[PDB]
Order: structure tokens, then C-alpha cells, then sequence
């Protein structure tokens, strides 16, 4: 084994300049823990960290909608709330009958909502989960007003979270994005990404759930280029996915974690020995210059933190990043702070194909534990960071969901956008299963979170697979 970087989990002041590193020594534990698959099996991952195989005959969530990143109606404590006996979810959506292909859908994303009666066991609902599509959440043209008169070919509504909270009772924190692209998908000018808020009112009767409002979109945060990378630093920067929450350790504050990138000009040789994570006397340490020469400098993920500066939560400021993956992976997406047993779990999603040269791991969800929202985070599962991966052979090429390598597991891209719900239930969407593309919710699964390690419960639902899109409420609003 490579020696993993130790971590204390110790808490820091949220305002202090300390960033935990998910080091190359930590991420290399994933391949170290993996085995060459015994043919015809094509999974190298430890069984406890492997998502079960999703059936190829999965249902669509809705035949008229491509659905992907999904979040529940929630509060700032992570509870998932029912409203007047209805369960409610929000999703990124696109139109399968609009002339663009599934892989080009992201610049067309609209936030939609779905609802279903609360309190029905998953195995007694329709196989598709019984979600009723309510349509677009936001009025046409309301989100794009945050950009003003800038050159633009597309605008999208990307992920965040919904908080049940002025007849308005729902705050939608999301990512407004503007693109200025040639017909070949190349950037004419860098994309613009603004973490934004829109308030509205959920209403319901015996027949349906509907929303009013969301007419006024407030820009909250755009990257600074000091802590969070800008489009001028890197046209391929990531800045998105606000998760707004209350930390019981800091009463009176409201915090947000989100996805960013380290704020350097693209191609800067800025990785350090601390990003590699080896002892100076470790005879098997990697060489910093060799790692940067291999191209690892193009992988610069971070998880950002921001705090509200007014009572209405309409003004925010950045704090230093809480986690960085420099020279490890470019993507730490949809971060969430999950509170359990007085500990702070940071869960974030990533891709196999956005790992740096010399490091490898599956598509899925990554996890870290500490004693505060700013911690020397302990990567879960043998100091690796992997929580749950799609079945994957890390000893053969990754391929792509639009071009599966037949030397690779045809379910390596079966699910993405894993979101950890109360009780360790995990919801996600289906990307590719063999030749079939999803845009539908995946079976909900269950992880048992036990201090610094996790286990996929293979007796949950049918052999580890629960209901398609089972995203249940634990408390009534
Ligand atoms: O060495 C770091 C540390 O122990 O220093 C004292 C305090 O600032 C703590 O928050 C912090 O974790
Ligand atoms: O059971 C083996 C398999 O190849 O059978 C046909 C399809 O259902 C596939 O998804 C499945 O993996
Ligand atoms: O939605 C899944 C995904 O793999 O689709 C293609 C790209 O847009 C990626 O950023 C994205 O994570
Ligand atoms: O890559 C060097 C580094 O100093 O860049 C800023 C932060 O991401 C730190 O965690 C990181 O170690
Ligand atoms: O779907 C739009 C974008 O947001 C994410 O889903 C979550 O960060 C990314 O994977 C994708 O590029
Ligand atoms: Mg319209
Ligand atoms: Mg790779
Ligand atoms: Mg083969």
C-alpha cells in the first residue's frame, strides 16, 4: 500500500484560513484496496463500497422529461419535509423531444418539481416511484435576469437545494449559468455561474401541488479568483451546487457549502508537497515535479464555504475552502454537510474521468468526517475518501457513458449525483447501463455510516436496491 496521509478530524473556526487536503496518498488507497476482477466479473471495488447492479429494464421517472440531479424539499437541518401530506422533489430537467441529444442537455436545464402522496411504502408505490411532474418551477425568463445584457447563446438552471422557511415558504438556492458558445459547443466567452436564490410559495389541495412566485432571482455569490476559480482563470471552471444549512456549533449563523476550483490561472504549476501527502522520508513518495509534469495541475477541485451576512440571508460572503483535491481530481460536486452522532460528514460526488494522472477511482460519492464544518477532514474507508462507487474495473480503461469500453463494466456509469438523505439512504439518477441512457431516478440504496467507515446494506430493499426515486419525507412541514 502507499502510506495514506493521516488526518486528525480536528475542528477549526469556520472563519480561519485552514483547508483540508484530499491528498494523492489518500486517493491512491482506492486502487490499493481494489482487486483485479475474477472474470467474467468486472468489479474491482471492495463489495462494501460497491453500488449494486441496476436492472437494464429500469422505468423512466417521466416519459416526457430527462431527470438528473435531484433534491428534496428540506429544511436547514437536512430534514426532508412533506407539505400537507405530499412529498416533493426538485430536479434538473430537459426535453427528450426538443432536438438535442442526452449528452448535450445540460445547457438546456430547467428546474422542475415532482410530488406524490406521503406515507406509502416504496414497494407499494408504482415501479417508477409514482412521481407526478408539476412542470418548470421558475417562470420562463426569470432566472436569466441575473446576467443582464451579456452576449449569450443559452442559460441553464443548475443544482442547489430547496429550504422550507412574505407568503413565501420556499427558498430555492441554485446555480444560474450563462453560456456563449459556437454551434460546436466551444466557448466564445467563458461561462458565467452565479449562485442565486429565488423565493416562492408551495400550495397544495387534494388534487395537486403547485408553486407561485420565484419571479425575483437574487445573485448571491460569483467566484472571486482569490479562493474560487473564475472563468477568466479557467474557461472550464466549476462553481455551483449551494447546500445551505445551520451548524449547531454556530447558532445564529447560516452557512453554505458549494463546488469550486482552486483559484489559479489554468496551467499554473501550483501543486505542493501537502497535496501529494507523503512523509518527506517516505522512500515511496511521488516527486512533486513529476506529478505536475504528468498533467495533474489540471485537476484542482475544492469545496467552498460561505456565510450569510444579514438576517434575511440575501447577502453572503466567501470563507476559505474547507476541502481541496489539487493534483487529485477536478470535480468535488454537490457537496453536503451531513450531521451524525455529533460528527460532520462532508459528502461530495466525483467522476473517474476527472482524476489526475496516477490516481484512479470510480464515479460515485466520496466522504470525509471531522469535528466541525472546517476540519482536518478524515477521508472515509481506509483514509481513501470513497463512500460508494459504481461497479468498475480500475485495472481497465474508463471509456465514456456514450461509448462504453467492452473491457469495462457496462454499469461503471450506471448512476451519478448520489445525495445522502436522513438514515443513510442515498438517491441518484441513471446515466448509462450498457447502450441505454437513463435520465431517470435510480433505486435508492442504504449506507451504514460507522465513524470513519461505511457499508452498503445489501439486504435493503431487493438485494440492496430500494424503490426507484424513493426520496421520502422524515418530518411534516
Ligand atoms: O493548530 C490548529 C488549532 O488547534 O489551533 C488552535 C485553534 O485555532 C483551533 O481551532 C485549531 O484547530
Ligand atoms: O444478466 C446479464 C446481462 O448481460 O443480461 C442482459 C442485460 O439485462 C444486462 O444488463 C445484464 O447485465
Ligand atoms: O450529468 C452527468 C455528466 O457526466 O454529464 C456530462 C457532463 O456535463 C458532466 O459534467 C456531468 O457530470
Ligand atoms: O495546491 C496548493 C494549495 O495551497 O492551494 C490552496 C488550497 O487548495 C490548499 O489546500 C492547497 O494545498
Ligand atoms: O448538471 C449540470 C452540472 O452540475 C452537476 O450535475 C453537479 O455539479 C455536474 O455534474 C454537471 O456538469
Ligand atoms: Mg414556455
Ligand atoms: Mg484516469
Ligand atoms: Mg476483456
Amino acid at each position: 500500500y502507499p502510506i495514506p496521509t493521516p488526518h486528525s478530524g480536528q475542528a477549526y473556526d469556520p472563519f480561519a484560513d485552514f483547508t483540508a487536503k484530499w491528498t494523492r496518498a489518500n486517493a491512491r488507497q482506492i486502487k490499493a484496496q481494489s482487486h483485479v476482477p475474477v472474470s467474467p466479473d468486472q468489479n474491482s471495488l471492495p463489495l462494501n463500497l460497491t453500488m449494486p447492479d441496476i436492472p437494464a429494464d429500469f422505468p423512466q421517472t417521466n416519459p416526457d422529461v430527462w431527470v438528473w440531479d435531484t433534491w428534496p424539499l428540506a429544511d436547514v437541518h437536512g430534514n426532508q419535509l412533506s407539505f400537507q401530506g405530499w412529498e416533493v422533489i426538485f430536479s434538473l430537467t430537459a426535453d427528450p423531444h426538443a432536438g438535442y441529444v442526452f449528452d448535450d442537455r445540460h445547457v438546456h436545464a430547467r428546474i422542475g418539481f415532482f410530488y406524490r402522496k406521503a406515507g406509502i411504502p416504496a414497494n407499494q408505490r408504482p415501479i417508477d416511484g409514482g412521481w407526478i411532474y408539476g412542470g418548470h418551477l421558475f417562470p420562463d425568463g426569470s432566472s436569466v435576469k441575473v446576467f443582464g445584457n451579456v452576449p449569450m447563446t443559452q442559460n441553464a438552471e443548475w443544482s442547489g437545494g430547496a429550504r422550507f422557511v412574505k407568503n413565501n415558504n420556499v427558498s430555492l438556492y441554485y446555480t444560474a449559468t450563462s453560456f456563449n458558445r459556437n454551434a460546436q459547443g466551444g466557448n466564445i466567452t467563458p461561462p458565467i455561474a452565479i449562485i442565486s436564490r429565488a423565493d416562492g410559495q408551495i400550495q397544495a389541495d387534494d388534487k395537486h401541488v403547485w408553486f407561485t412566485g420565484f419571479d425575483q432571482h437574487l445573485p448571491l455569490l460569483a467566484p472571486d479568483g482569490k479562493y474560487y476559480q473564475t472563468g477568466q482563470q479557467n474557461e472550464f471552471f466549476s462553481f455551483r451546487d449551494p447546500y445551505v444549512f445551520l451548524d449547531p456549533a454556530h447558532p445564529g449563523k447560516t452557512f453554505m457549502v458549494f463546488e469550486g476550483n482552486t483559484a489559479v490561472q489554468r496551467g499554473s504549476r501550483s501543486c505542493t508537497e501537502a497535496d501529494l501527502g507523503y512523509s518527506p522520508n517516505d522512500p515511496n513518495k511521488e516527486d512533486l515535479n513529476a506529478v505536475m509534469d504528468s498533467g495533474a495541475i489540471y485537476q484542482m477541485a475544492n469545496v467552498g464555504l460561505a456565510v450569510a451576512t444579514n438576517d434575511e440571508l440575501t447577502q453572503w460572503k466567501f470563507l476559505p475552502p474547507i476541502l481541496s483535491g489539487n493534483c487529485v481530481n477536478d470535480q468535488t460536486e454537490r457537496p453536503q454537510i451531513y450531521l451524525k452522532d455529533g460528527k460532520y460528514y462532508l459528502f461530495t460526488i466525483s467522476h473517474r474521468t476527472t482524476y489526475a494522472a496516477g490516481v484512479d477511482g470510480p464515479d460515485g460519492v466520496y466522504g470525509f468526517v471531522g469535528d466541525g464544518i472546517r476540519s482536518d477532514f478524515i477521508p472515509l474507508n481506509g483514509l481513501s475518501g470513497l463512500t460508494l462507487g459504481n461497479p468498475t474495473d480500475l485495472y481497465q480503461p474508463a471509456g465514456a457513458p456514450y461509448a462504453l469500453n467492452p473491457n469495462q463494466n457496462p454499469r461503471t456509469f450506471q448512476s451519478y449525483s448520489h445525495y445522502v438523505m436522513p438514515g443513510g439512504l442515498v438517491e441518484s439518477f441513471i446515466d448509462a447501463i450498457g447502450p441505454r441512457r437513463g435520465g431517470a431516478l435510480a433505486p435508492t440504496v442504504k449506507i451504514n455510516i460507522n465513524g470513519t467507515s461505511t457499508i452498503l446494506d445489501r439486504t435493503y430493499g431487493n438485494a440492496g436496491l430500494g424503490g426507484y426515486g424513493d426520496i421520502p419525507a422524515n418530518l411534516p412541514a
